[PDB]
């Protein structure tokens, strides 16, 4: 023994990967009602009949939703029962003893998906496993109804029978560290680039323009993103729990909407800023005093703090469904749950209103470039590439999330929890992209050369 590295070999982890933990009732690949980790509730298609078995098996009014503690106990029970059925059964016991440790898990994994009676119907494939003809049983087992309905999970178990090793599953562990180091590169990039932007404007007179005053507010929201928002969410995803208590859960949730709102509303302020600086250069400097710009900065942070802490810290954002009420009570749960009132209104204030203003002025900056005092020249394609990056980058990062942000409260279980977090993180990396977009000026290009080399 003496093995506490990561990924031990066991049926416990093997089944977590094939089943996945899911606290609310759901229809499996076939359509049967299931909960927890691959727990079959009932074959009756009525959801109320599924709750009745769950409420009896739990000893509580679950409302179709169980806690992460209850799911683990149903998972060990279904596992311990699959072994008891292998031992009570005539076809399975000889093959279970004849099997080695790793291939015993493959036999338990079938019995926990199909029952003792079902796994025992593989008379030929069990006869092949009996004589240790792994490659021949792997060919046989790939011809069955079981392979046909869940080819992914069957190919993994069949490979575990064939090779006798966990390579069908051990590749899962490489994706954990690869996700982690990628998160570390994201946190370093956002903090590196945005601390550099804020510093160049603070120490350097040539960079204290009105347009950089908005750049500074953008880099401030992006800096808090990489110092506060991103790091706790990386610890959330990797630990698969929340270790900082309930109060810090919502105030991490509060700082997140605070930054993403102020970040995008600043990008909207910049798009209008350059529209006046480009199309009306002379009034743009007469009207927009450094004080008037600072008031515009306070409007964004006041709209953002009202759209982020005020709802969340007042519990207005909260959902009412049972998995939401449980997560609000779990100290270790910090999953995001909202009502359709908040998921919609925040997307308008955070993303959609700024998006429309931005799609409007940037396009108008080019329509009114045409009606000037003058030939298919090269600097227009150069400028056309530049704004395509300014709007192609902002769109690909946040549009996929805020679309999904609206849909996940319109038709439930249409957007997997997994995808909602990935598109959310795909938005988080906008904060690292921004310094590489809005700070390409020769004045910045010099301040960055002197801040680093000299
Ligand atoms: C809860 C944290 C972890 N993610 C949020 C969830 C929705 C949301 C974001 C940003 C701005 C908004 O307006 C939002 O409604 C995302 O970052
Ligand atoms: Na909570």
């Amino acid at each position: 023994d003496a093995e506490n590295l990561y990924f031990q070999g066991n049926i416990f982890e093997m089944l977590r990967i094939d089943e996945g933990l899911r606290l609310k009732i759901y229809k499996d690949t076939e359509g049967y009602y299931t909960i927890g980790i691959g727990h079959l509730l009932t074959k009756s298609p009525s959801l109320n009949a599924a709750k009745s078995e769950l409420d009896k098996a739990i000893g509580r009014n679950t409302n179709g939703v169980i806690t992460k503690d209850e799911a683990e106990k149903l998972f060990n029970q279904d596992v311990d029962a699959a072994v008891r059925g292998i031992l009570r059964n005539a076809k399975l016991k000889p093959v279970y003893d004849s099997l080695d440790a790793v291939r015993r898990a493959a036999l338990i994994n079938m019995v926990f998906q199909m029952g003792e009676t079902g796994v025992a119907g593989f008379t030929n494939s069990l006869r092949m496993l009996q004589q240790k003809r792994w490659d021949e049983a792997a060919v046989n087992l790939a011809k069955s109804r079981w392979y046909n309905q869940t080819p992914n999970r069957a190919k993994r178990v069949i490979t575990t029978f064939r090779t006798g090793t966990w390579d069908a599953y051990a590749a899962d562990e490489v994706w954990v560290v690869g996700m982690g180091i990628v998160m570390s590169l994201i946190v370093l990039a956002i903090v590196f680039g945005n601390v550099l932007v804020i510093t160049a404007i603070a120490k350097f007179e040539r960079l204290q323009t009105v347009t950089n005053y908005f750049i500074t507010s953008l880099a401030c929201a992006d800096l808090v993103m990489g110092l506060a928002v991103v790091p706790f969410g990386a610890a959330h995803i990797l630990t698969k729990t929340w270790t900082f208590g309930n109060f810090w859960c919502e105030f991490w949730t509060s700082i997140d909407v605070l930054c993403v709102t102020a970040s995008i509303e600043t990008l909207c302020v910049i798009a209008v800023d350059r529209y006046f600086a480009i199309t009306s250069p002379f009034k743009y400097q007469s009207l927009l005093t450094k004080n008037k710009a600072r008031v515009i900065i306070l409007m964004v942070w006041i709209v953002s703090g009202l759209t982020s802490f005020l709802p969340i810290q007042m519990h207005w954002y909260r959902a009412t469904h049972q998995e939401a009420i449980n997560c609000y009570a779990e100290e270790t749960c910090c999953d995001f749950f909202t009502n359709q009132a908040y998921a919609i209104a925040s997307s308008i204030v955070s993303f959609y209103v700024p998006l429309v203003i931005m799609v409007f002025v940037y396009s108008r900056v080019f329509q009114e470039a045409k009606r000037q005092l003058q030939k298919f020249a090269l600097k227009e394609h150069k400028a056309l590439k530049t704004l395509g990056i300014i709007m192609g980058t902002f769109t690909l990062c946040w549009l996929p999330f805020f679309i999904v942000n609206i849909v996940h409260v319109i038709q439930d279980n249409l957007i997997r929890k997994e995808v909602y977090i990935l598109l959310n993180w795909i938005g988080y990396v906008n904060s690292g992209f921004n310094p590489l977009i809005y700070c390409r000026s020769p004045d910045f290009r010099i301040a960055f050369q002197e801040l680093l080399c000299l």
